């Protein structure tokens, strides 16, 4: 699949010359940290997100290329849409279809007065963001950066996976440059180990985030680290029920239960004891079904 080269100053036309101001004042941010700044933006009779790079100038560039790689050979209905990109300008940019309910993340922490997503919704994005990483993992990708502030929510709420600039091809490796979100990664992606079974484990911390609304890492809460809580039931303290988030008013203790299970299996610190993403994919569908 091939895409359309933007011009630069089309691409800081339509976002008001990149504005940092946000949704409310008249700007065009929507979120940054993932190596680069989203702005909202009208090009071509239809809305877009447009997503400013801003280590190394070199290593920006490497993740720049391999977006547009994965995604010329990733298209799927549960993984983000390139419409394109600009190299012309000053700073990388990429264009894609605008997500309109922003990031899991935003949703779960209710950001800027959003309704709290229902358990019935929570499962379809359960369920789309594991059939997306399954597409990764069936063309033999490994995503690296598996979190809920990388899984967004379009039109009508459908998981869409973002950011394939860390993105690695298999088609286990070590590398020196070890990336991702500590809250989200598994022992082995921390020492610099690259497999596919590190996915499954961030994928683990994202149902979690999904059952309880926690974030992953919390500087004033105990634990501080959502892949905690794991123990804390395990080893009889709690039970997932005291962890389900208040939230809702549709959960059932069964489905979260099946949900949690799965999250538990993806969760062994043992990556060889892991369930492969078929595996979760088959589990996540029996729990509704
Ligand atoms: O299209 C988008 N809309 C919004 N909304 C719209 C509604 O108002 C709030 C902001 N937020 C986005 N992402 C950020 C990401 C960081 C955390 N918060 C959300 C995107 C995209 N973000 C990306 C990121 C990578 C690739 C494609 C996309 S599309």
């Amino acid at each position: 699949t091939r895409f359309h080269s933007f011009s630069f100053y089309e691409l800081k036309n339509v976002t008001n010359n990149f504005d940092e101001r946000p949704i409310s004042v008249g700007g065009n941010k929507m979120g940054e940290g993932g190596f680069g700044v989203v702005y909202k933006g009208y090009v071509n009779n239809t809305t877009v997100a447009v997503k400013k790079l801003a280590i190394t100038t070199e290593e920006l560039k490497q993740q720049f290329d391999q977006e547009i790689k994965v995604m010329a050979k990733c298209q799927h209905e549960n993984l983000v849409e390139l419409l394109g990109f600009s190299s012309d300008g000053d700073d990388l940019c990429l264009v894609y279809v605008y997500m309109p309910n922003g990031s899991l993340l935003d949703r779960l922490s209710c950001l800027d007065g959003t309704p709290p997503l229902s358990w019935h919704m929570r499962c379809k994005i359960a369920q789309g963001a594991a059939n997306g990483i399954n597409f990764l993992h069936e063309n033999h990708h490994i995503h690296r950066d598996i979190k809920s502030a990388n899984i967004l929510l379009d039109e009508a709420f459908t998981a869409k996976i973002s950011d394939f600039g860390l993105a690695r091809a298999s088609e286990t490796v070590m590398t020196s440059r070890i990336v991702g979100t500590t809250a989200y990664m598994a022992p082995e992606a921390l020492r610099g180990e690259i497999t596919p079974k590190s996915d499954i484990y961030s994928f683990g911390v994202v149902l979690l985030e999904i059952i309880t609304g926690l974030p992953a890492v919390d500087e004033h809460r105990e634990p501080q680290l959502l892949l905690d809580i794991k123990e804390e039931i395990e080893d009889e303290e709690k039970t997932i029920e005291d962890y389900i988030d208040k939230k809702m008013n549709d959960a059932d203790s069964t489905s979260v239960e099946a949900m949690y299970s799965v999250a538990s299996q993806c969760l062994h610190e043992k990556k060889n004891k892991r369930p492969d993403i078929k595996k979760v994919q088959q589990l996540l569908q029996e729990m509704t079904a």
